[PDB]
């Protein structure tokens, strides 16, 4: 048997382009015209984009295109804009009503211009108290690339316990968000001057600080 | 579109009868009797393991049995294989232009006992108030299996934007953890007499609902 092939890793850099291969054989890819092109974010939907051979679909936006050329059928994702990332896979009819699929491209824009985190601290609220347990979110927000560190802290001495620290998805915005918890009882969180949760990018270092005051 | 609701995640222990729902917004009910099961293994592509609603692609393994018994395709493994571990993504063709994918289902084989998400929900810090800014973070800890929906309200109103869900992540004791934050005005903050944050979760669902309140 067999997949399709693409190769894996269809960079490019903004305002240009980039030009994806799927080679078939004359029994899928060749013979018949039904090759799709799926777009897919990270174990999210995928959707078409490309469909029979070559096509709009309306929704799709105007500059993904498709090629045929034999036992190859190519996508051509012309201009560049960040969100393409992703990973693009196709289709191509077999016969006796079976569809195959390729390898697929991880398709990487260059130029994106990186962002120091929106670092924004929540103190545990009144209900979570009213039950008897307190909570503390670090959002770290809006970076880019996505490597940042975190950590948090006692007063002035440091917290390695009690954290949790969900690595870095992805936003509507080819933007990356994780978040930290220190998860402490109230004891706890009355007892101390402070806490502290400290994000750390690409040498940009940032502290936001928490005292107990909080409205909530 | 989004229209086409699978469930967040499905689990159960090898041997267990495991079912997916692809559930269709109104449009095209008996309409398309042309739906399709497609899998993703992590770093695969999609399998599609179902054509034209019960119908088995070349060499699909019976235990993978499907019907459409209403509105409602559901997928239905029949004796779970370790291997069945995947992504489950349900499809449509309404009408040449448009391709439509279910949200997606993760199958996940047991391995720890179940564990239902606690939904914590912050509201907006005094501080980033007094900084003009207004975010609500909806934390979702501890759960199992890691696959989990996520659905905000402005006062019993769909919040369809704004909303950024994260990824589960492995918290050190194993079990997973998200998070959805939401960026607001404070005009619009105040403005609303609540906010609710739901997380569907295999069965259960959690809606933790907030009110702005002052200080100031």
């Amino acid at each position: 048997p067999s997949a399709l092939t693409q190769p894996p890793s269809a960079s490019g850099s903004l305002g240009q382009s980039v030009t994806i291969s799927c080679t078939g054989t004359s029994s899928d890819v060749g013979g018949y015209n039904y090759v799709s092109w799926y777009q897919q974010h990270a174990g999210k939907a995928p959707k078409v984009i490309i469909y029979e051979v070559n096509k709009r679909p309306s929704g799709v936006p105007d500059r993904f295109s498709g090629s045929k050329s034999g036992n190859t059928a190519s996508l051509t994702v012309s201009g560049l804009q960040a969100e393409d990332e992703a990973d693009y896979y196709c289709s191509s009819y077999e016969g006796s009503d079976n569809f195959v699929f390729g390898t697929g491209t991880k398709v990487t824009v260059l130029g994106q211009p990186k962002a120091n985190p929106t670092v924004t601290l929540f103190p545990p609220s009144s209900e979570e108290l009213q039950a008897n347990k307190a909570t503390l979110v670090c959002l770290i927000s809006d970076f880019y690339p996505g490597a940042v560190t975190v950590a948090w802290k006692a007063d002035g001495s440091p917290v390695k316990a009690g954290v949790e620290t969900t690595k870095p998805s992805k936003q509507s915005n080819n933007k990356y968000a994780a978040s930290s918890y220190l998860s402490l009882t109230p004891e706890q969180w009355k007892s101390h001057r402070s806490y502290s949760c400290q994000v750390t990018h690409e040498g940009s270092t940032v502290e936001k600080t928490v005292a107990p005051t909080e409205c909530s």
